[PDB]
């Protein structure tokens, strides 16, 4: 039973860090809520969704600075995932939370991804549909509606051409990004798209960093 | 030769499988017939297509006992492959047959695979477009309508958002597992998914061996 | 230094081949032209793909003998790459150059590629959505536009029902490669057309390298 230390290892192992990270989520105090993020939202859920995102990141630097990245820091990255292509502007991220602006600019579709966060997202343009596992039918939403998709569900997401939405997420982050590139690895192989990310990640992990340390 | 050994040895072996595999095929007495299930579902092709998954699933039941699956066992389980994302729900399955209710409830397409198993489909509601290999033109099928994607033959489906069909397979089932779980692997990361349709083929493999033991 | 000599080796090898090919590339005559390509499609624009197609390869291997395929060494290939599904004729192909007849008789998209090659399309017919990196908008395309994806650039491309269109790249095509069989590996796994893609490549290249023995 030598080289089931190997195993024995790995099964404590993983079992000791779920419990110490589920532990840590479920009594860390957090930055965002849902809710804020979906009243920030709704409210500028208009047909221009530039000036909404202009507005949003002014409104988030306002009530919570030292959290949401710089202009410099910003860049909409592609992201490709589940089977549909859309692009992110990442204004806040740590190891806990996230918030972002989503969407798309052509029509898409694909899976929803079942990872380790609960996410929110409320749309500003555009029109989303949702199908979530098990039923026949599928649900269609409009600017203005939020959708949550919960830890552990999975559900099949479609986008239109002019979807645009913002989304806050709440979990274990890193687990989200083994989803949220595995068609950029095995798919697109856009290593650059990796890399910008990557950057934008860490930059944003970053700034919670610093934010943290002058505190 | 030592390092020879491994080469002719698989070679061997895969040539012993096939014809072990192929005869096999030739030799066995079938349960289901390809015009059986499309008659089936031709039968139906007027209703509601839960109406007629529900008459379906009862005649199956009445006509061929001990080889579906009990209700317990049911449970519709997402299908990503070939790039588009669909839901399935097994009503029979064996090493050379299988019977289930396809079809997807947003407007998906891709790849329909190339494996060893010829595979009917009769939409009971919804579109199906198909693009046959080396043409440049594509096929709208309608409700009613029973295609025929043979043995060796590689096409591009496409369906609209509210598509649902009866399929029939008969082949080499295992062979089919290989694309039809690819995705899942590479792009969604949906274990769970993975884990669900282990489960039902396992279920339905187990009722088949169950059947045989009492005959 | 005994661990890093794979890796030692591993980067002197990258930087020239790196150098050879870059220096090749700038000493190396062309025998398509961009504008050429793109005129000839557009001249052709306005009638029955099929006709289109066959016009500009009457014209191609009049205007450049021995460098296009023969009749019998022409297929349509299915090409599933980046999330989309089109397919390919290959006329022309080499180290450093490609021409071929792309289209699409379904309703694709997904991610371009961002490879080492600039790939000018002329769309003889259908719509074609590209969505460049970095916006938040995409521009439509009709018969007759010609699209430039220059080396470096990753975009997202969407392809209506009835999409054909000429494609002329110039680069290094290899690199290419890389991510056209990324889905065919990794989603459809329809290895009969990774075959028949490296079977058409190869005639294509061993055509180029006979012209080159004759002169
Ligand atoms: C995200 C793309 C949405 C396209 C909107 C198409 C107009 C409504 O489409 C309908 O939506 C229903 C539920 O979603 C589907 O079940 C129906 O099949 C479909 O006709
Ligand atoms: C390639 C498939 C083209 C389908 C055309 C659908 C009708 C056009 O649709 C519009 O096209 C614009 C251009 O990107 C988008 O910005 C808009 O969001 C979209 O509504
Ligand atoms: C699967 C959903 C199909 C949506 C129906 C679109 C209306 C018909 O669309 C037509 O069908 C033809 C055959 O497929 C295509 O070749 C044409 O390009 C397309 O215009
Ligand atoms: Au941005
Ligand atoms: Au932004
Ligand atoms: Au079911
Ligand atoms: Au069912
Ligand atoms: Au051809
Ligand atoms: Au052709």
């Amino acid at each position: 039973l030598w080289l089931g230390l190997r195993a024995v290892l790995v099964v404590a192992g993983l079992a000791v860090l779920l419990q110490l990270i589920r532990g840590w989520l479920s009594s860390k105090s957090y930055v965002f809520n849902r809710e804020e993020i979906a009243r920030l939202a709704k409210e500028h859920s208009g047909l221009d969704y530039e000036v909404a995102f202009s507005k949003i990141i002014v409104e988030l630097r306002k009530k919570h600075p030292g959290h949401i990245l710089q202009d410099e820091d910003l860049q909409w990255v592609f992201v490709n995932a589940g089977g549909w292509m859309g692009s992110m502007c990442l204004l806040h991220a740590s190891l806990t939370e996230y918030v972002l602006l989503f969407g798309t600019a052509v029509d898409t579709g694909g899976h929803s991804g079942r990872y380790w966060a609960e996410i929110s997202d409320t749309i500003l343009s555009g029109t989303f549909r949702q199908w979530k596992e098990g039923t026949t039918k599928s649900e269609i939403f409009y600017p203005g509606d939020t959708i949550v998709h919960e830890v552990g569900e999975a559900t099949s997401v479609q986008w239109s051409s002019g979807t645009w939405m913002v989304e806050y997420g709440r979990g274990f982050i890193p687990s989200t990004l083994a989803f949220a590139l595995a068609d950029t690895i095995f798919s697109t192989q856009d290593f650059l798209t990796l890399f910008y990310t990557v950057k934008v990640y860490s930059k944003a992990l970053l700034l919670e960093a610093s934010t943290h340390l002058s505190q």
